[PDB]
């Protein structure tokens, strides 16, 4: 069991929970993740090929990156379909208390797809929460000595809710409603 | 497959970050799991053993019982550092909605530990919702004919939340103030 402490307690009160079939395809799923999947070269994303079909269509927005904590959250941000741009998966927040600093989470990745002056804005759509908008305000101002256009999506989503349980509806009007710095 | 959500989703980055190697052993492991995992004989808690570990720890305080309805919940009350006690896992609340009545909960072995046996008071930690009280008053007015002092969680989640979603300090203060009966 390769797994995290706090994660194999939720897999064990999951599993006890299922029938023998589900079980059985659960750990043929794990095996077929294994094999099948990846992390993006560029966003970090989860996918199946070197570079995620967001990120090799080149009919999409390179030069606007949205920054999501998780693959989840790519796939909240795809339900609109007024979004254009492309994404950066941080996988995971800024949280002392978890010892998650920024060298542990795809900051350094962020900055160095700055470095060519190819992009030109960088939303952050973390979650409205503090670890959320602790994060977010960090990459803000490691980011301000550069070129680039960075913003907020607007509150519109709850007290500490998801990015990624959001509804088209909200999200939509939340990406419009975008703030800068 | 089976598997919630967020916790999908921190399964697969292990998977994608262990050897395959560890990857079939952890396939195995899942199958295993689900033949090992049990219900306490005493608190009907998730565990391996027969005897769940706390029931099984002498230093405890096998007098007080903490009444409970999900194992997360138990996850919760951990989080305190003061409460030294044991539980019970009810595995849900009387339910009218869902037509789940006293007897689909583990309210009789509740009672065949105050019955049979030393007790000496029981604490509710059911939600604070109907559900929750209707459970919590059903349970002391069946607690009522034998001596045990019953006492109940008071200042909880102020919603609407659940008792498994709630902060430590918050939890270890509705802990300190229970008041009967
Ligand atoms: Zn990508
Ligand atoms: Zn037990």
């Amino acid at each position: 069991p390769g797994i995290g402490p706090k994660t194999a307690q939720r897999l064990a009160f999951f599993i006890i929970n299922m029938p023998l079939d589900e079980v059985r395809s659960l750990s043929q799923a794990i095996i077929e993740a294994k094999e099948k999947l990846r992390y993006c070269k560029i966003c970090f994303n989860i996918t199946d090929k070197e570079v995620c079909d967001i990120c090799s269509d080149e009919n999409r927005d390179h030069s606007t990156i949205c920054v999501v904590s998780h693959p989840m959250d790519v796939v909240a941000m795809e339900k609109v379909k007024e979004y254009k741009g492309v994404y950066h998966v941080l996988h995971g927040v800024i949280s002392p208390i978890e010892g998650v600093g920024p060298e542990d989470i795809r900051i350094k990745e962020l900055l160095e797809r700055v470095r060519d002056g190819s992009v030109k804005e960088v939303i952050l759509a973390t979650n409205p929460d503090i670890e959320g908008e602790a994060t977010a305000m960090y990459i803000a101002k490691l980011l301000k000595p550069f070129g680039v256009k960075v913003t907020r999506i607007a509150h519109g989503i709850p007290v500490g809710g998801d990015l990624e349980y959001t509804d088209v509806v909200t999200l939509s009007k939340a990406l419009e409603g975008r703030r800068e710095v």
